């Protein structure tokens, strides 16, 4: 052995994660993840020891403005602080000119991530929502007064007061049957009473119509929600905001491309304020979760499709991949080990362990059941929950009437 | 000029804007006069130092009557206190008399701006809206006629008369209960009466279904409708006062205008009470936003559009352009600089840099861009104020209902 | 002297029009219009003899790139067959370099033009349209059958047929009461009759709801028509095609300006086939009038304002002016007439005689001005006409029942 | 001294187009398109002389079985008919090892294409649809319970036998007459009975209002049917058939892909009985359009998005595409032409000129703006089919109703 090769790597799940008790372990053993396995396979096949090292400045890095200095992991490769890079370093021309890459071993595209919109489980009494509290309260008050006036008018000295059935209790019973439009078994005969009947009928006719119309409009508006799709709406949408990782090559791609859609996006991202960019993936996704709908995030599809299956399961992909790129193992210019590394990559590809490792690492952590897949878009049908409440009132009424009849029996058996 | 010039300029947000560090920036670097420094191409060719200098009077300037004294920009040019102006100033013959002008770099016109309309409170009797007056009337006459005809045939000589309930009072009662979809105990029991009952039921079914459908449509889609649209409306104006900027050449234009509609407008604005004119852009803006429903302000369309995208997005252009005029460079008569700089404007129009000059200010600040019907806030509950009218009718009817009973009681007292 | 200067002009209303008796008249009096009047003021100020001449090739003309031979009126002015031109020749830089122009005497803007949307005249029976013919037919049969079956089953012997009131006529009367949801005076007694009643009730309950829902939808859709406004979204609309005059200045404007919306307009004008372009203003207007709704036209606003006020009145302005331009008297390079002509124009402008002409040729010619004022038809409410039909049925029913009572009298009166 | 080369190409409609003067022109003039002007630009940079020819086999063509002797388009290179290929051909290692390939000029991947869905014939019982299934049972059980409780409370010794009319049969009849608003023959005389009578009315009012509202919502903004969410479903179902273009590189990709779903799909298509593979793009299109969506076709998405715009717009992409692959120029081993064109491809790749070509050959050909619903349909009346179901129920009810009377009469025949 000549020397242990110094390897640079940057923390991102599931490529690299801290071990449960890494502070107790050896420097190489401190880490666990996809890249730890791939590095051990390279170490086996190429036959040399290695030292895992975290990137000190913690970013992939790009050309510095107006200085042409390189920072990040790329910086560590060109200024000789380390010998080989095993990390999600993406291949693009502007860095190919100064560092060398192996053959690609994984494929990816750009993706968009948003919060899941809502969980709108209907309330036990949502059916009242069209009319609001005040109207119901005033309807209740009017109900009483109508019966009281009808009764008082109906019973007075004909100066023969017994010649009508409109007692107090019947004077209540009539208004309720009137209000539900169920008709009645009796009719008032006085001029005053006929006036009262007319006006209560008109009141009913207005109210029921207004309620039905408003409810129809309410359900119709919901149908046209039309959520954002295919990333095209973000060309014109402006209530939403979006941004990307800093110093990543997503940013270079957006500011360098000239396709009118992505040119418009870059114009937005360079003019939108305050700064939409974010310095780490973890707090970027935390920013999306906090914004609870208003801020979207752009990221590599591999990472997006890792996250949405994790425990919180509160976010999802939208749209397809916008382009295509690949990952590669990287090494300094003219490093003689680089071609052995390419051979190792080719052999591990042919042996299919690149499949083995991915099938190990992604699906086991996919503990979310992926329920509510969207394969049944409500079928427009009005579910029982939306009106459930109404049955409770009916059942309670019938339950009450039993007790009423029982006390009526106990009365009639002793009065 | 002494190989040096002080370029007359005015702070107007679409064309010249103060930099933040204005306490310490000085010279042209206090601003971003990209609207000028391309026309300074000939200033580059001649190499003379140019200072973008604030116009001393802070205004477009004017020419007095009688004395013909020239104010602000105009004064300082004609008095030789300044030498060249690249200010956003209107081409007009009254100024061509004493100064000369380049080819205009862009064209614009008179525009009119009002406070953006907003939904008002519902009327107490707004529950009537879906059917309009005529139908609400005709229903009544139909009801009367139907009751009378039901009465008549129901009291044909039975062979003894009055062998049925159907008196005129009872006939009105029956027809009223039948319209409202309520339990009516008595029955025609006879061919002509049954015929009358049928059609009346059909009629009431159709009316009710129409009303509910139309209201449902009404509550889904809203349109505020602007109250005015044209200069003709401004000639038929009820209360909304209007006037141009003071010292603005549009005012002189109105004084000059001979066409009968504009002459009537001018004579009104002359005969309107004082403080009908305003002296500054900010004053007009503040007056318009203060004028919830009382005043309207006239300004150039380019400023109107430049404001419309600012915050708050609560003002709007209405109507078309009233005329057309150019904006251009102005200079004292016969200046050795004013002649060749016209070549700059020409060749820059050929280069088409005018498009960049526009975009950099009107479109880079698009900000408050397109809003449309895509998604809406929840319609929310129907408020109590929107149907309140109905309750008053009910309580009024009940309150009335007692009096008839009391008078009946007193009537039968002897 | 002056050798009878020749003036070129192109026929276009209202600038120049044929005299109705031009078949036999001679001289400049053979014409009428704005321009032939204005020629008299030029002759007044210059004091020369002149002749009107019709443009042979009938178009204003353009560079005709790749051959670079001018044509039209401009052709006649540059190749020396025309001494001076007085016509709606607009001033543009590509012309000023070949020919001189005077000071502008009138101002113009470009405008869009469209057909009126035809008014939705109500029908005498428009109220039936929600429910389609076949259902209206079949309801009658269902009614008849139900009534007959109810009668037959009601009056079959219970083991005695006098025990129920459900005679044939009463059986016909029950069902009509039931359909309109207006209750009834009597109820079927037997099990079979109760079954029939329940069935008919369910049927009517479905029908009435379906009718109301459909009608509400039908009205709602009408509201959101949202017709083309400001006409710039013709850059986004594609169902409606639009043309432009050939060899006119408008045809140059869309190639020569380079604002993005006009770029895509010009791209459309390039690609659309059959060609949107047209040879003469009259037949372009004819194209718009016949190809109602789906076709549109671009023209100078002065000409549009002339057209839309004429008696056919079937077309209108839309949107504002796009830019600003003017017309001037024109003359060859170095012609001595040019400056005298400019002085004449200046004098007539200051003397306001330009208006003294214009007023005669537009304000008197307009004879259509009907616009909604004071109140508006379109606002919200249903017209009487929309439900007119219903009142006729009611009136006819009441009118019919009189004759029934009269024949009832005629029967009994000789018993 | 002089030298020329022969080129292979294929008439793929977005990439190469037959010029109308197809009778007698040369291949360097017969054709236009993305491949044609790409080749012209390449020859502009590299300077070499060439002649265009169609691939003589006219197809991609399959590998020779068990020998892999190359197809026409590759053989014309390997067997010296041509020296350079510029065609929509997939980059793959099974080809790269035999011939060299340029840097890819585009990145693309497989997608499904299916027939655009259309309105189906309405179901005979579609009148049920708005109120959902479970509710209908609850209504029935509530009706029964209400009738029983009414009867019991009506008859549990209200003080006794014969004191009231409310038999159990009559109680059920009352319950039914109260729901569907109609004539009420009798009424509860007692408090408990009136309580029972009350709430049922409120319940029926709510139910009816809800149904009629929702149906009206349904008939505006239809937005219906989505038969396939992704090829996942296509792997779960078996009714709709599918397959790739024959000899296509998709077939080789599936032949060796280790993903369980794709391996299942491969084993199925290999095991599929009828002719699932098609030889030409035209065949795949015609087969899909014919099959009314019962067959689905796999292709590279860059064709799919082009065909989508070629009217009629009756085909659509679904799913977010499958994978990523490159298209590039190819060159046989040892050919000197290889690197001097590869450097030109690199030049074009870095200069971005390809974006002009993409605009010229895809986006300038965009026509089908009906995607955005640029025109608004107009509603139509309900057909008899859309409600026909209820009539059968009515007639069946009457038919049943007649039989009871006869059996009753026969029962009372002794
Ligand atoms: N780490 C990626 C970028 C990741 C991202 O921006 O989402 C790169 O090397 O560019
Ligand atoms: N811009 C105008 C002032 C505003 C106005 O005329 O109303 C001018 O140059 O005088
Ligand atoms: N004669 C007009 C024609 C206007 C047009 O049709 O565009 C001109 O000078 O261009
Ligand atoms: N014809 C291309 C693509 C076919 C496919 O998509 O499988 C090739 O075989 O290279």
């Amino acid at each position: 052995e000549q020397k242990t090769v110094v390897v640079t790597t940057i923390l991102e799940s599931p490529y690299v994660m801290m071990k449960k008790n890494h502070e107790m372990l050896e420097g190489n053993e401190r880490y666990e993840g996809y890249c730890v396995d791939l590095a051990a396979e390279i170490a086996k096949h190429c036959g040399f020891k290695y030292k895992l090292t975290i990137v000190g400045d913690g970013k992939y890095g790009a050309r510095d403005a107006d200085t042409k200095i390189w920072n990040g992991m790329v910086g560590e490769l060109v200024y000789g602080k380390a010998d080989i890079a095993i990390a999600p370093l993406t291949i693009t021309l502007v860095r190919e000119e100064v560092i060398d890459f192996s053959k690609p071993f994984m494929s990816l595209g750009i993706s968009i991530m948003i919060k899941k919109p809502q969980k709108s489980k209907p309330g036990v009494f949502s059916f009242l929502d069209p009319l609001a509290y005040e109207i119901w309260m005033c309807i209740v008050f009017a109900y009483i007064g109508v019966s009281v006036v009808l009764f008082l008018v109906s019973r007075f000295s004909p100066y023969s007061e017994s010649t009508n059935e409109f007692g107090i209790f019947n004077s209540l019973w009539f208004s309720l049957g009137a209000f539900m439009q169920q008709g009645c078994d009796i009719s008032p005969r006085s001029l005053s009473g006929r006036i009262v009947g007319g006006v209560w009928w008109f009141f009913t006719l207005i109210i029921i119509s207004s309620y039905t119309a408003n409810l129809a409009a309410f359900l119709t508006v919901e149908r046209m929600v039309s959520p954002i799709e295919s990333a095209e709406d973000l060309s014109k949408q402006t209530e939403i905001a979006y941004g990307t990782l800093d110093s990543g090559s997503t940013k270079e791609f957006f500011r360098r491309s000239k396709i009118a859609v992505f040119d418009k996006m870059w114009t937005y991202m360079r003019s939108a304020e305050p700064s939409v960019f974010v310095r780490t993936t973890a707090e970027g996704v935390a920013r999306v979760r906090k914004s609870k709908g208003k801020y979207a995030y752009l990221l590599e599809s591999t990472m997006n499709e890792y996250i949405e299956q994790r425990k919180p399961c509160d976010t999802m992909k939208v749209g397809g991949n916008l382009d295509s790129k690949g990952y590669g193992i990287a090494t300094p210019k003219g490093s003689s080990l680089g071609t052995p590394v390419n051979l190792a990559v080719l052999k591990l590809s042919e042996q299919g362990v690149l499949d083995k490792l991915k099938n190990k690492w992604w699906y086991d952590k996919g503990e979310c059941g992926a329920k509510d897949s969207g394969s049944k878009e409500k079928t427009s049908a009005l579910s029982l929950s939306n009106v459930a409440g109404v049955f409770y009132i009916l059942v309670g009424g019938l339950g009450l009437a039993m007790l009423v009849a029982l006390i009526e029996f106990c009365y009639k058996s002793r009065a």
